[PDB]
């Protein structure tokens, strides 16, 4: 639950164009979920300057007064980039052999259109069709 806010903050700092996908936060009350005030603040800053880059966003956090905040904004950016690199990795792992599966599939289809397929081969084609979900 604490990482939810941190992930949101982090992702938005990494890509401020995501402010675009935040529904309205005005009627919420800040006082109820730690970090929400910060999120709201960034979202507002993002809406007030569309097209922002990460660096341009981080300009609003110069000065001594903002240092503890600038800090967490950068930490959280990194924690988030890792979380999604992790997720890309796990997702790529799952599709590792796709190039190889998707040509046994071509081979089975071609076999099927000229000679046809045995019972086992029909089942394998079916399995490949599930696995290549598009």
């Amino acid at each position: 639950k604490r990482t939810t806010m941190r992930i949101l903050i982090g992702l938005l700092v990494q890509n401020p164009e995501l402010a675009t996908l935040v529904p309205p936060l005005e009627n919420l009350d800040e006082n109820k979920l730690p970090g929400l005030g910060l999120f709201r603040e960034l979202v507002n800053t993002c809406l007030s300057q569309p097209g922002l880059t990460t660096g341009q966003l981080l300009e609003h956090y110069r000065g001594t007064n903002n240092a503890a905040t600038l800090e967490k904004l950068s930490m959280w950016d990194d924690i988030a980039d890792k979380n999604i690199a992790e997720q890309t990795f796990t997702d790529s792992l799952n599709h590792m052999f796709d190039s190889l599966l998707e040509l046994r599939q071509e081979e089975l289809i071609a076999r099927e259109r000229t000679h046809g397929l045995s019972n086992e081969e029909r089942l394998e084609l079916w399995t490949l069709n599930q696995e290549l979900a598009k």
